[PDB]
DNA sequence: GTGAATATTCTAGAACC
DNA sequence: GGTTCTAGAATATTCAC
């Protein structure tokens, strides 16, 4: 009864064997994608019918996830990418009961 | 006077040293991006202030380029006025807004 | 099976730089 | 003008009945 995207996202983020690529941020308030490229080509196709980060991000925004922006505020590197962080008020570590409040947009 | 992006794109596709990643398609009517991930990581920042395929693709669409469908099958984009050996045609390409 | 909801893809709007 | 994040639009595909 819960959309497949949301149940798969929870599993993804929660599952320890994926934590190198996708995991909870340090205070359970958001999830991280640590290695976008290996995530997209190895992890995504095991759960979805694609290997495109763009199509994963589309879904995130569709369910109202928002990217957490980190900027540089200082020195620029240029020698390291990302990582990528997304947040939703009802996608929270050790509160899976909140997931039912997440709603697709249109 | 020509937009940075168009003259940079033209350089990228045309330059033999980059053809492992980005090159004219076989009949000069479109270009191909053969290895999206290395293209983006290693080539894009040599010419632009980023390394995101997505930001490159936003610019392509902004200038009216369109992805060619193909019935990961490499990536192909087309613009009627972006044609191999017809660099004169580039001045006809216009940013959209 | 059929009509809707959802998924995936491609392109564009908007804010910011 | 360029880069980023989010959403519109156009198909595919899946789901609930």
């Amino acid at each position: 009864h819960m959309p497949a995207f949301l149940s798969k996202l929870w599993t993804l983020v929660e599952e320890t064997h994926t934590n190198e690529f996708i995991t909870w941020s340090q205070n359970g308030q958001s999830f991280l994608v640590l290695d976008e490229q290996r995530f997209a080509k190895e992890i995504l196709p095991k759960y979805f019918k694609h290997n495109n980060m763009a199509s994963f991000v589309r879904q995130l925004n569709m369910y109202g996830f928002r990217k957490v922006v980190h900027i540089d505020s200082g020195i620029v590197k240029q020698e390291r990418d990302g990582p990528v962080e997304f947040q939703h008020p009802y996608f929270k570590q050790g509160q899976d009961d909140l997931l039912e409040n997440i709603k697709r947009k249109v």
